[PDB]
């Protein structure tokens, strides 16, 4: 590319893999959201929590794609694997699955940052630090807070209702 | 009638029967509402839920009556049978009875739609699709959601109070 | 009931009968209203007059039901008989039928008041005097006024049109 | 056409015929309107009633034409026959002629709907149900209501004046 | 008195006794309110419920006093006995005591009404019917509703907290 400067082939490829990871995460949160919209699950606050996360992850992918083009890299899309489950159990089960997922995304961001550092690519490092790293830390903290409160509430049915009503 | 066109005697009669079904449903929800207003029941949110439904069913009957006249059919009213119960038990009992009732109304709508289709009466089919079919589906979903939450909450007294306070 | 005080079983039963009378009256005015909406009758002002009365009688029943509960009585609903006619003739015929109906309701109110007086139930007497007795007198006067004007106008077709247009 | 999908040649042709029917109806209502504007007829309300209908039918033709193009069909216009009369008699005569005309248009819509159903063309069926079928039913009801009131008013001169003044 | 007309000595005396009853009730609700303000009781909503009732009963006494003077009777005040308890137990205990108290006041009103009726004193009867009788019925209904909800909630500590938070 005419504009490409200090943008390795390794970073370009890793950015494409991170895009796939973010789209997969968006898809997972779509499934989580609509599961909590089932008539036999029916926790609206939980549904909305995960649907909002689906939008956030999709937006993350789009930001990575915009950056790929700004640097002169080339987007390459792959098949998006379906989420790991069809049914997500309780709010506790779902929140545990969500924190596992966010930690996997955070680790991918940290690996990409390390790659950027090894490649002396300060624009990549700043891009990651400004739009992703702190957002992941804040989100993981919030999910941890939720998990603690859910666990404290487990008369499990009553607890799950109250958490949805009074926190989410 | 001078205006009557493509409106069978079978549809006209079925519209009159559906009017009676909607008025009966309105009457049932009136009884449900005032039961939850008893001093020894005292669940205001439940009372208001069912009183609002009474109004909605009455409005449905009125819409069917307006349509009957628009098509040149003739309204024929019958005795309205009293509701199936004098006392409705818990919120759970009442919500179960309500979903049974809505499903019976929905089936009547579906039967009328099938009759309309057999009679090649597209105005009837559209009328039903625009003002009744989707409203029944949405209402039945909402009642299903409520039933699931009520069931999750059954320390039954505490659960019933919390549902009334925080959902209804 | 824990709240019940100075509320006889005779008054409670008579209140339930009056509720049935008011619901029957509402049903009658529904039939009257939609008859005047027929394409071969087509007197919109007459239709609206009776549809508004249907709402007023229904509201009266609801007020009686609210009072029943406030006093610790128990609502008991019965079958609602269909209106006395399927077709209501002219505006004059309909207005004559309406005044007969209102006088029957007024007599029922007066009988209930007498029962209340015999039972030394001043709350009942005041309830009736504040929400029903004067409303019936005013409504019966208005219908009498209408009847006189309709009668004066009977070139019967022209008269019926003019009354609907210029009074109703 | 590059866009054409599930749009039979039979429906395309029937849509062109319906366009001609709607334009002919618009032309008829233009003639009706200006007849009531004659100095020796002079019923302004009647004139305005029919001129508004002329606009509505023209708008219907235009909607059918827009739909023809959306589906990839090709508009084909034919000669527009002049209205069936040069003079339209009384308001009663004119309203009778108008209801005959609307019923003919409604039957054409119903036939097109049946054709669409036979051709499994759900877009056509929905298009007809959303913009034409209910509008025809409402208009035919209104004309029936008018006819009944006109008939009740026939001292024919006085009646015709009063209807124009107080209804139209 | 120069203004006194149709106001018996029996009614005057009974009005003075009712004033003492209303002031005693105000005093009782003052005690109830401040008990729920204790640091070892600490139910703010319950405190406010009873403090508002203290004001309402005081206002009732003042209205009776105003009426006494309007009729030309003479206010005579007596010692006000202290409330029946120094400590009021749970919210349930307190609400039970409150409904007992209101029923005693209501019976006193009904007795005064009967006295008025025996003395042919229609101004007294109307005064009672307009400012006291319906207010007592509504208040007793509300307390009954509260009692039912409190009882349903008795994990007694949790129930008492939730009622105070979500109803009062």
């Amino acid at each position: 590319s005419q504009i490409r400067q200090n943008y390795s082939t390794e970073v370009e490829a890793a950015v494409n893999r991170l895009v796939n990871l973010y789209l997969r995460a968006s898809y997972t949160y779509l499934s989580l959201g609509f599961y909590f919209d089932r008539d036999d699950v029916a926790l609206e606050g939980v549904c909305h929590f995960f649907r909002e996360l689906a939008e956030e992850k999709r937006e993350g992918a789009e930001r990575l794609l915009k950056m790929q083009n700004q640097r002169g890299g080339r987007a390459l899309f792959q098949d998006l694997q379906k989420p790991s489950q069809d049914e997500w159990g309780t709010t506790l089960d779902a929140m545990k699955a969500a924190i596992v997922l966010e930690k996997s995304l955070n680790q991918a961001l940290l690996d990409l940052h390390a790659l950027g550092s090894a490649q002396a690519d300060p624009h990549l490092c700043d891009f990651l630090e400004s739009h992703f790293l702190d957002e992941e830390v804040k989100l993981i903290k919030k999910m941890g807070d939720h998990l603690t409160n859910i666990q404290r509430l487990v008369q499990a049915g009553l607890g799950e209702y109250l958490f949805e009503r009074l926190t989410l």
